[PDB]
């Protein structure tokens, strides 16, 4: 069965950037509910056995009737799983993936006006992500739960845009949430899941 | 020009059931932005003089430069227009559809249940309707600002499962939402869209 990671900080680690009444109703509520229902569709298939990833990028080996449980709790599960890993109260702008996109994008500020742009513009709920495409960072959003793996793009960096995401503390304010968000990037998360698609 | 209409109420008026800062943000900012770009995409052009009720069901001819600005944005125009008057702080629940409701579903609360089953289930962004679908009552979801008329259905009641709708009072529990906006279903204001529906054509 999946089991609900723990958040690698304290409900409060990511204040004033994001609220710990949010922390903990995302990570108590949100995504426990993404894991029961993976688990009920999951738990006694011969799906048990792999991978979250190996799962959400094979989609199409998911039997029909369970298909669509598990993309969006799948997806919920890996979408949440990824984020609380990449959120860290000691953020630093350095390392490998923040030397290339200062190569590809001339500078971070760049970067984070076409991630920022992307992530607002995204309709509905969904993801902004910086993605690995065979060797290429590029941005793109999803949504729901959907997850770039399913497209053979490897995320590095993803920004939950679920309006449950944000709206305790910034309510109809996105682009507030989203410059709030480069406060607590665990730049050395995004460089080992940059590590681990090559 | 599209005009944010007007709320029939004070902010305050639908409490306890949904709080009074939602429906001031929830009006006079979610539904303004969308006005503000329906308006970006049609001044000027054939589509300002037309009601959005004939843009939203006929998005299909909508020029391809403008679709999905007129989709989302015209889409979320209608939906909060038709959401804002069908609440009410006198909520009676009695008359045409209310009988129907009774004859199909065989009481209000069977009709209920389905309707939150299917508010509850939708994933993600969207709208939980009752239709009239060529003659017959249907309950529906759509995504995101997506309305049933654009497919040949006549929606005579909404109920927005946007997070924005309701987070800020309900946090994750949206069966409560659900639950609470029974008490707020302005029933004259379905009566008239379902009166209108059986004589659209
Ligand atoms: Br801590
Ligand atoms: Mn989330
Ligand atoms: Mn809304």
């Amino acid at each position: 069965a999946f089991e609900l990671p723990n958040l690698p900080y304290g409900f409060r680690a990511l204040e004033p950037h994001i609220d710990q009444q949010t922390m903990e109703i995302h990570h108590d509520k949100h995504h426990n509910t993404y894991v029961t229902r993976l688990n009920a569709a999951v738990e006694g298939t011969d799906l048990e056995s792999k991978s979250i990833e190996e799962i959400v990028a094979n989609l199409d080996s998911v039997p029909e009737n369970i298909q669509t449980a598990v993309r969006n709790n799948g997806g919920g599960h890996l979408n949440h799983s990824l984020f609380w890993e990449l959120l860290t109260p000691n953020s630093e702008e350095k390392g490998t993936v923040v030397d290339k996109i200062k190569e590809q994008w001339g500078s971070l500020d760049a970067f984070k006006e076409e991630f920022a742009n992307q992530a607002y513009a995204r309709f509905g709920s969904g993801w902004a992500w910086l993605v690995v495409n065979d060797g290429k960072l590029e941005i793109v959003t999803t949504p729901n739960q959907d997850n770039p793996l399913t497209e053979g793009k490897t995320p590095i960096l993803g920004l939950d845009v679920w309006e449950h995401a944000y709206y305790l503390k910034y309510q109809n304010k996105r682009p507030d949430y989203i410059s709030a968000f480069w406060n607590v990037v665990n730049w050395e998360k995004v460089d080992e899941l940059y590590n681990a698609a090559k």
